[PDB]
């Protein structure tokens, strides 16, 4: 192998400006990092800068450097959707024609009707809501009627809440599996179905650790699958395992925050493995992008950047670090949905003694998967062009 270990970091939703097809999605004007940099009166990200972030695009406080640490460019998304699953599945070598849907007005009557008809239960709620706020509003009614609280969030999810002493866990799990089947339908294509059991009484409800997530398998065998099948390590950190429904994953490390994600990254740097370590930093999307909070987003980016010098110190000559994003989620943009954006790509190894250069723009996110696959000598994905030889 050219590289023994590849550390792939997805800064979730950290887009670098509207994609050529942004208008189709109502994303004209969108610029995640650029709008954040403006809000912050200059983003402090000196380590991303040293890697060549400003060389991709200059933004407030983010300037180009004469000798970037590694190679740099941006990537264009080819798949129809702008969601996390689409982005990650494309990164690992797929092409996804069918987008996952978001439901700001709640779910279609048709879907809920069929869910009722299959389960023998009434559905209440049917709206975007915080999980905790909807229990306060409708938890008592749920308890008294044996109905199901169905709700959504800013991303492609269908969540079913039911009290554990009213609807038995196994019944809630069966109901969610039915929901999972019904939502494999392009009329209402949902990324995840999530069981949200809760306990307690009105004014004091608690969601339990019995939460279960029902994900779809990626629409194809990914580069992770091929790595796993050739006896390589695939270490998934954070939401990664869930995003791929465990496909091609050899070890999974749960994280609770971006900082904890960077701690697990460092943990993997300390591991003797050959293969891929794959981190998702999800806070950017989950806490700041959808909530349209440029200040919190800006601060999180600065907190993330400050962690990088330790990563740089631990990388070996035969390690490659790849930093990218899966889509945009501009926190100063109308509505609550992702934004169709280019994503940055930074590729760094300490073996790059003279620093890096600009790469041709990646025409699909799958160029990452192709690069990883060529590196480890496994079956090349159907889509994507490797940049391994450019490094
Ligand atoms: O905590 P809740 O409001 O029920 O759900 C919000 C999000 O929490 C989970 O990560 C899913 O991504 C949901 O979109
Ligand atoms: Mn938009
Ligand atoms: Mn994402
Ligand atoms: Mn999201």
């Amino acid at each position: 192998n050219k590289y023994k270990r590849i550390f792939l970091v997805v800064m979730d939703s950290v887009g670098i400006g509207e994609a050529p097809d942004a208008e189709q999605f109502g994303d004209l004007g969108s610029d995640t990092i650029g709008h954040i940099a403006e809000h912050m009166n200059g983003l402090q990200m000196p380590n991303m800068v040293k890697l060549g972030l400003g060389n991709i695009r200059e933004m407030k406080g983010i300037s180009k450097v004469e000798k970037p640490l590694g190679y740099y460019t941006k990537m264009q998304e080819k798949s129809t959707g702008k969601d996390t699953m689409t982005g990650h599945w494309e990164i690992m070598g797929l092409y996804i024609d069918t987008p996952f849907q978001v439901f700001p007005e709640g779910f279609p009557k048709e879907l809920l009707d069929e869910l009722e008809e299959k389960t023998g239960r009434k559905i209440i709620g049917n709206k975007p809501a915080s999980g905790t706020e909807i229990l306060d509003e409708l938890g008592q009614e749920q308890m008294e009627t044996g109905s199901l609280i169905v709700y959504t969030a800013a991303d492609s999810v269908l969540q079913i809440a039911a009290h554990e002493e009213v609807v038995p866990l196994d019944e809630l799990y069966k109901i969610c599996k039915i929901a999972r089947e019904l939502t494999l339908d392009e009329k209402y294509m949902v990324g995840r179905v999530i069981a949200r059991p809760f306990v307690g009484e009105p004014g004091n409800f608690t969601r339990t650790p019995n939460r279960h997530d029902y994900a779809l398998k990626p629409f194809g065998r990914t580069v992770m699958n091929e790595l796993k099948d050739s006896d390589y390590d695939v270490i998934a950190i954070g939401k990664i395992s869930d995003i791929y429904d465990g496909e091609g994953v050899t070890e999974s490390l749960r994280t609770k925050s971006n900082m904890d994600g960077m701690d697990k990254l460092v943990d993997t740097l300390n591991m003797d493995f050959t293969g891929l370590s794959f981190l998702n930093l999800v806070d950017f999307d989950a806490l700041f992008g959808h909530r349209r909070d440029p200040q919190g987003y800006g601060e999180a980016l600065q907190e993330y950047d400050a962690r990088l010098p330790e990563v740089f110190a631990k990388l070996k000559e035969d390690d490659l670090l790849l930093i990218t994003a899966d889509h945009g989620n501009d926190p100063i943009h109308p509505g609550t949905d992702h934004t169709r954006e280019y994503v940055p790509l930074l590729a760094y190894s300490p073996s790059m003694k003279e620093g890096g250069q600009e790469l041709p723009l990646r025409q699909t996110f799958a160029d990452i998967g192709a690069t990883v696959a060529e590196n480890f000598g496994v079956k090349m994905p159907e889509y994507g062009t490797s940049f391994l030889n450019e490094l």
